């Protein structure tokens, strides 16, 4: 979908 899923996982990473 949108950066919006990346980041929500991502945001874990990060």
């Amino acid at each position: 979908i949108n950066l919006k899923a990346l980041a929500a996982l991502a945001k874990k990473i990060l």
